[PDB]
């Protein structure tokens, strides 16, 4: 396989049933990785993710959680270390969404997504940090961030915010632990081909219209998100730490700018 | 009288009784609007500041409120409403924060870091926008924010995080209302000569290694953000929406690159 | 009379005879400043301006000169101090640009773009800041920039390129010369109502066009512009140094994004 | 080996023969690549690059050209094109820098800086995306940059404008050829352990003023940049494109605010 200091390292992953979470569990089994499978409530694909990691030559457990619930994320990281034996890589990837005019936007909604979002990665990233710190681990933190950390999101102001936030945070931690040897980045999708998109995506004048936001002018593959997951949690990365690297397929440049317009 | 447009202007100011909110409250004073200063805990404090804006030329009310309760921000609006006849401009100043080691910190204190700077300016925001938009006004938002919506904050994640959040949150109601002729921007303080600051700048060397960091040599005076917060508000900066704008005397610039070292 | 402080005050201004920089002249003659006009081909267009500034209240010369030309750049400095006894602010506002693929632009043109946009700009800061140093004044740079130091723009490879470069020469400088008070800003109009856009903005569908993809939903006027030249220049913006402040009705905010599409 | 999608592929590189340079041919001698080495003058170290790739398991040739000479950037790629038979990845690498104060810099020196590092990479990315457009082929293009198109740098504000201007020159030919399925990204360096800095690193307290800018308080091996170099010229970096990938340590998270100063 492809990179090889992956082999038999300790992966949690939340949201990881479904989706880019999904993508990112398969191809660290892929690397014949050691993969923790955090879901909500979705029991059968988190199954069916735990079957598909082993099958591309990977360990895995999988182990229910709501990341917005203190408790679920502290267990969820303790269970990887009392099942595997240890953590390396802490990947925060559970996310909620939906349109509202933000005038609209109630207190609770927002709080869902930011406490989701935001928070949930907070949380993550803390536990990962501790235990690296308490162990002299060189771990590594991968926070699943946006297009939308930079591009402006109308009707998700939510959700904007959250990934702004989300921004500040890595780049902090970043920073604060980087005398460790503990590394901390973002990885920023574009518009993904997955589960919560399916309906649009079928759609032939949605799908069209989303893919005219691409430069590249397709809808990316979850598989390309988890490559650069896979490279930024291998020592290949050893020397990159608070960015964020976008796979958006030339999304953040600014679409509309396409043909020299404005 | 520099900003003539900003005469009789309804401008309400959360934490507008110490610090920048004063500094700010007065400046509006100078420019004869109609200041309403919110306040949490010394009535005494917005009571002396209601003063100097009185004396400055202008009009003041004073109006307790915690901005993490959605009651008291929904009802500081309406009592701008119910006292000055409308709103004008909004401006969210709130903010706390405190030094912990990231991996130490607790959800708690994350929580009331969040809560309070950047949730209490989003429903700010919310509550302000509401009101042009169901009026037809072209008001305006002005979040203070930080040179650390920027540059990361090791010890303060939740300060970090918050302002980062902050930045998406103004850009994308930038953007959702500018069709609206509502604009929303952001000011960048740097080190500035406040209260919160009172502690650290007495002890000498602590002074100086702040204004070793402060490329135009000295820590900022309350009054150069007001103005900077007088420039946005006024029509002035008719074609400015969706910016921060950093009053820092170069901090954003990378204090360890003075004089080439790198 | 609005920046009171800027009467008496000496303004070189490259490009000043038409667009932005016949705006902005005007402009710092209503401030009651002394104006040096630099020019470079319509001598009956920088008369016609040097009458709007002594009308507006203030002083001006036109000189000839080619910002490409070192000596030329040199000159207008001397000149400057020679007729007006000193130097206060200096504006880099000079200005070229024409769509080619980029796989198909030649090297001679690049250069003239890069030459006159950027090392224009280069040339003329470095011979105020000479200015300012051995004089020990707190002097003021004004470099103009555009939406197009952060939006990129295809078919004007040369024209990004070249104030990406100002932004960074201008971050530069305000970090190297702020120990020295001298303040050093950019300003990044986005699509405003100049010479150089007539003919785009006659064409109906054009106009149309241009408008969908500024949030605010008009061109903006020059006087926009040179409202934040006069800010900058102030004492009002003292704290303010090495930034970009964006004029752009919400531009830099991701037209594509409007109403939510992504 | 790691990317099998880079056996056989032709890889240009600009000032390959040392460096940053060296260890990126050489890296992707060991994926098996065929390496085309530029240098300037010294054919020495070229013709033991040239080796070094051969004996990792590489195709190399080498070819004299200053990058500041449009003729030999021209004959580079025509050279590369005859010998190997395609064109896959180009890397404009070449770069000088000398430290002056600003206001002192020379309008020739500034030139070489900039025809060296902005201009060239510019000819270099121009004629590589040319062999790619008029034979259909969806190649790569990387840019060397430097942790300098972000941070600002006093006394060498040539080398800090280059950048800033290879910053938008990518995003832009990344926008403008994403349709075409070439992609074009910046890596930017921090601090490296190369030929032009050994005599600085010999010394002891230079070598810890260094490392005291840099988090992960090492300086950068060049096979940890030449690693980023595979992974965005291979195919896992499939939907990454207009991006500035920093591999500095940490070194643009503002190495002064560790520990939470300021």
């Amino acid at each position: 396989h492809m990179y090889t200091d992956l082999k038999d390292k300790v992966v949690v992953i939340t949201g990881g049933s479904t989706g880019l979470g999904r993508a990112m569990a398969v191809r660290f089994g892929q690397e014949e990785a050691k993969v923790v499978i955090n879901y909500y409530n979705n029991e059968e694909e988190a199954l069916d993710a735990k079957k598909e990691v082993e099958e591309a030559g990977g360990q895995a457990i999988i182990v229910q959680g709501d990341v917005t619930k203190e408790e679920d994320v502290v267990n969820l990281v303790q269970t990887a270390i009392k099942e595997f034996g240890t953590l390396d890589v802490m990947i925060n990837n559970a996310g909620v969404e939906n349109p509202v005019p933000s005038h609209e936007l109630s207190l609770d909604n927002w709080n869902k997504v930011i406490d989701t979002n935001l928070t949930g990665a907070f949380l993550g990233s803390r536990e990962a940090i501790k235990y690296f710190v308490e162990n002299d681990i060189k771990g590594n933190v991968i926070n699943m961030s946006s297009v939308h950390e930079m591009i402006p999101w109308p009707l998700f102001v939510h959700y904007a915010a959250s990934k702004g936030g989300m921004k500040l945070m890595t780049e902090t931690l970043a920073l604060e632990y980087a005398p460790k040897g503990i590394r901390v980045n973002n990885i920023g999708p574009g518009a993904m081909n997955t589960p919560i998109n399916a309906e649009k995506f079928a759609d032939p004048v949605q799908r069209a219209d989303v893919e005219s936001m691409i430069p590249m002018g397709y809808i990316g593959k979850p598989e390309e998100v988890a490559a650069v997951a896979a490279f930024l949690a291998s020592s290949q990365a050893s020397y990159v730490t608070g960015i964020t690297l976008f796979a958006d397929g030339g999304m953040t440049k600014y679409p509309s700018f396409q043909a020299g317009r404005g």
